[PDB]
């Protein structure tokens, strides 16, 4: 938790950018060899790089990502961010509101990903 | 974790109705007789009911939105993003929020965490 509130912005605006690129490599860049991803939170936690890349490639390997709010950081390392996610379900465009909330570690790299949302947050 | 992630929803939504009305006890009552409070993230957690009340008498003059859909799981967590339009020095200022909360198996709040800071503010 060294990165600070406006460092923390930075990274996470960032991760946006790259998930609306579909750069895997780069996302998977971003996070700790220890890090924890739980997306939808409520279901188990993937941990280990290759499960988060192979977690990655499967859900961006047309998708469209952005902010829909400014981020909402603190002083010790932490954030949270809203943003929309377009994407294709049933075969058909859909979109999916989401709140990523992250921790970074003191090396500026990801030690744990949430992100809230459920089917109540995609319109189809 | 009973409250589902409809509940969720609902609860929530409620919540930001009563801080925008400014109800404190109504607000108080919302949370577990043992909830824990943690505003903004980042600084120590605040314990029960007397001491939440506290905290909220002292800061609600004071208007609060939803400024984005609630985002609910299935296991009672949700988290949401608002807005709130207070007075500072005689002055109107704003500040975005995200909220995060786990309800219990009686709809009640057992935790919670507001994530912003003064980058979040805006005189």
């Amino acid at each position: 938790n060294l990165p600070t509130a406006q460092e923390v912005q930075g990274l996470m605006a960032r991760y946006i950018e790259l998930v609306d690129v579909g750069d895997i490599e780069a996302i998977v860049q971003m996070y700790a060899d220890d890090a924890t991803v739980e997306d939808p939170f409520g279901q188990p936690p993937i941990h280990g790089r290759e499960q988060i890349a192979a977690f990655y490639r499967q859900g961006l390997g047309k998708v469209r990502a952005c902010l829909t709010g400014p981020v909402r950081a603190s002083h010790n390392g932490c954030g949270a961010m809203p943003f929309r996610v377009e994407m294709v379900w049933n075969g058909q465009p859909c979109a999916l509101d989401v709140i990523l909330v992250m921790r970074f570690d003191e090396h500026g790299r990801i030690q744990t990903m949430q992100a809230y949302w459920s089917e109540v947050n995609l319109s189809v």
